[PDB]
């Protein structure tokens, strides 16, 4: 499954005109229907534009860079009207704008209600995009949906740092395997628990018949903080070691 | 304090049906009030569906994952319609959606103004949100908002990576305490200053009567770079030093 | 280049009223035209509130961060209404808004399509903002435009993390330069190729007439993995070295 994005409600629409507000790109969806009703007009199955010309468009975009996996069109549900071919023209930056394959026209619709996608491969790497009706029948009206590959479980990750040290003479002396550990409070608590990775920056320590031997490890790790457990084995006599930590929380 | 959603412009809304423009979830926010004027309809003070059925919904969705609170509703502020009960559906990666408490219908409004609040505990974890009216008097019509936990400091940040060596003999000779400053340009300016995280990925050094002695250290960090500084102390001879660093900006 | 972001659909738009959904923010962007034809209404050439007073704004918000560095204002194109005197309030955390320039009433529009443009130094940093007409020809009637700066390559990385060992004693014997690889699979394969950092968090090795010499380095790194290449050289014997990897994808 990819994602719909239209029916998810993940992008703002903005319409080039309107024929009113009653034909507005808040009907554009998909397969949108509302009452069968004769009698009372509660609005076109559609966006329809006001102007009629080669210059119409409806843009969707949020802040997220989407990648675009396909983009379906369908005529107008209530009235025969429906665009025959369109543009495609997208941006990452929100400043450059690209034509989607050089100003591609590509065939659309030839009733009410048939879909008829467009697949994109490579995914069009976009945070907003614009469908440019260049022709239709008897009025520019279009349902829509835009198709969108699922976020991954690694974005928007939060982060928090830190630096940790022995900071005393704890692993200076002894023999066998040795350890002290260090509490460390997350400036600020997170709202599930994150992984906690770990770099030294400081080593003081003496060789044990010239065989250096240190280790750290992040441990206990909950929403407020963790162990950073410092280890030494054999005879090893540890003076300082120094570790800078990364927090990352998923998923939040 | 938590987030007023729908106050604060944060989630796209989007109406399985509306009984015209003038009933649009654009009129949907807590307490919409608009003129009190009886000879011209600027809008129902509440989102109208246009069919009457089991089927209607808002869907509110963005792509930020929000942690939900509560959820407010109300009956319509100028005509006697309100929602008496409903149902709420919610999804996190988009693709698959899930029933709130297995489908619970709950209890809503009983007139046009009161507020009716669910809270949340856990807080429902979402990007896209739908509230399902089973249950109306006179008509489907609505006003709410959403509430959320508000951002955390530690979100979305921006990172930016490298790695820094000595690169000559510098540190390999010489007596008690010891630096050299290595300036780091960013591949790209920061808009604040960010913090800098360091470790270790290489060793070229000599103890000094079997005591390892090294650190390194980030230093005058600006938005433009920073300074490792490499340091040793007694008599030790360092070679080389490397660390990989990750510089992290926050709340941009 | 700045970002146009309403021309861009980057941001969510609630006015306080709405004249009705033909005069709705849907028709607030700068410059907005719509049909010429003088015998039917296809909406105003812009937002026109519903309530005349003090008390009405359009909120544009969003998720994102942005720094707004101008805004641009215009009246309606259709009409002989404009807004010529505003103040703007603005939030960052969508809990706690703020008075811009302690609210300062901002000198705006004297007709139907001139554009008045604010700028501001330093940025106003906000996910959300607002503007508030104060007074007006005629009617609370305007078009506009927000400035921000485009969203830096640097942004909203995706992140995986892992650790890697030697785990044998590959390097523990020999001379001269020695290398091990040992191939990392990501727990999820990326959409492109990240960088990846490392540093280290245990070192059980034996110098070399007193020379300590391991180096870690992150090589032929794709969507699905990398190979953490471990080297020492001289005469050190290595027993085992651990790295914790971050690996970052930006762009996506
Ligand atoms: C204590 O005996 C062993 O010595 C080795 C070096 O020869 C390594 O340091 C091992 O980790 C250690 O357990
Ligand atoms: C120079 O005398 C001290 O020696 C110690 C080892 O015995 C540690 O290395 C200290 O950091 C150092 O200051
Ligand atoms: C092998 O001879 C050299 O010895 C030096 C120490 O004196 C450093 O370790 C160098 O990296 C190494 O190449
Ligand atoms: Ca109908
Ligand atoms: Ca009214
Ligand atoms: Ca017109
Ligand atoms: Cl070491």
């Amino acid at each position: 499954g990819s994602v719909s994005c239209l029916a998810n409600a993940l992008l703002n629409l903005r319409s080039s005109t309107d024929y009113n507000a009653d034909h507005g790109v808040k009907n554009s969806i998909l397969n949108f229907s509302n009452s069968k009703d004769a009698s009372r007009f509660d609005g076109s199955e559609s966006w329809s534009s006001s102007v009629l010309d080669k210059n119409q468009f409806i843009v969707a975009g949020s802040d997220s860079v989407k990648h675009f996996v396909a983009i379906s069109t369908q005529g107008r549900g209530d009235h025969d009207q429906w665009v025959t071919s369109y543009k495609l023209r997208y941006t990452l930056d929100n400043v450059n704008w690209v034509e989607y394959n050089n100003g591609e026209i590509i065939n659309a619709n030839k009733d009410r209600n048939s879909i008829v996608t467009i697949n994109f491969n490579p995914p069009i790497k976009a945070r907003s995009i614009a469908i440019h009706p260049q022709t239709y029948n008897n009025h520019i009206s279009l349902r829509w949906e835009l198709y969108a590959l699922p976020v991954k479980s690694y974005s928007n990750p939060s982060v928090q740092v830190g630096e940790v040290s022995i900071g005393d003479r704890s692993l200076n002396s002894g023999t066998g395997s040795r350890t002290i550990v260090r509490h460390v409070k997350f400036p600020v608590e997170f709202l599930s628990v994150p992984i906690v990775s770990i770099g030294c920056k400081k080593v003081d320590a003496h060789t044990d018949n010239g065989q250096m031997r240190w280790e750290g490890k992040s441990e206990n790790i909950t929403t407020k903080g963790f162990d950073l457990t410092f280890i030494t084995w054999g005879n090893n006599a540890v003076y300082d070691l120094t570790f800078d930590y990364v927090a990352v929380e998923f998923n939040n």
